[PDB]
C-alpha cells in the first residue's frame, strides 16, 4: 500500500497492539520501515533501524509474558500519522502490574512505521 | 521549572479543565510566546499568541463545547506528555463527540511550546 489514509492508520495501529499482545517481535519489526526510529519511553535515546528495534523488543516481549490492549480509539490524521492509548499488563517484582502508554506513529509512503514515540514513565505504572 | 513528569500531568489536566470551562484567555496564557499549535495534526502550524487566541475563540466561541479526559495523562521526563480526551459539541444540528489525543512539549518556564492535536473525522461520533 501507499501512505495510509486515516482509516488505514486506525487499522495498522490496532494491528500493532495485537502483535504486542501476542509477542510477535518479527511481525512488529516488519511493520517498521527498515530505517525507522523508536523512542520508548520518549525522552530516551532513539533506537535506530530494524536490527536494533528487534534486539530491543526481544529483551521485553520474549523474556517475560506480557499483554496489551487499546484503552480508547486510535486517533488518526490525514498525513499518515496517528496516536493511540493502551495498557500493558506484565509482571513486576513477581507481581502483576499495569502500564498506561500512548504511542504516536508516523507512517511512510509504503505504509510502514517511520517514527514511533511511546509516551510513558513510572507515573503511569500502577501495581 | 522544566516540568517534571508529575508536573506535566497536572499541567495537561489543568489545560483540559480550562478548555471545558472555556476560559480562552486562561488557555492562551499557558502558551509560550513562540508556541506552535497543530490542530488537527497535519494542518499548517499556528503561531503567535493572538492567532492562537483567535483559533481557540473560533473553536470555543460559546459554542457549548465540553471536554474531559478519557484516560490518564502520559508524561515523560523531558517536559512532554500526551493525553486522551473527548470533546462534546453540536455539529450538523447533531450532538457529537470527538475523540482526541493532544501531545505537548513544555519549556523551562512551564509554558506550552508545542501542541499537536491528533484527530480526524474517523474520531467523530453522534451521541
Ligand atoms: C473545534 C472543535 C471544538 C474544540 C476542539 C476541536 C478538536 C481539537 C481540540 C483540541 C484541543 O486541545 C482544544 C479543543 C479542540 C474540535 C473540532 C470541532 C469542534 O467544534
Amino acid at each position: 500500500m501507499n501512505l495510509p489514509t486515516a482509516q488505514e492508520v486506525q487499522g495498522l495501529m490496532a494491528r500493532y497492539i495485537e502483535l504486542v499482545d501476542v509477542g510477535d517481535i518479527e511481525a512488529i519489526v516488519q511493520m517498521y520501515a527498515d530505517d525507522a526510529t523508536v523512542e520508548d519511553p520518549f525522552g530516551q535515546p532513539p533506537i535506530h533501524g530494524r536490527e536494533q528495534i528487534a534486539a530491543f523488543y526481544r529483551q521485553g516481549l520474549g523474556g517475560g509474558k506480557v499483554r496489551a490492549c487499546l484503552t480508547g480509539p486510535v486517533r488518526a490524521s490525514h498525513n499518515g500519522c496517528g496516536a493511540m492509548p493502551f495498557r500493558v499488563e506484565m509482571v513486576w517484582n513477581g507481581q502483576p502490574c499495569a502500564l498506561d502508554v500512548i504511542d504516536v506513529m508516523r507512517f511512510d509512503e509504503h505504509g510502514r512505521i517511520q517514527t514511533m514515540q511511546a509516551y510513558w514513565s513510572e507515573v503511569n505504572l500502577s501495581v
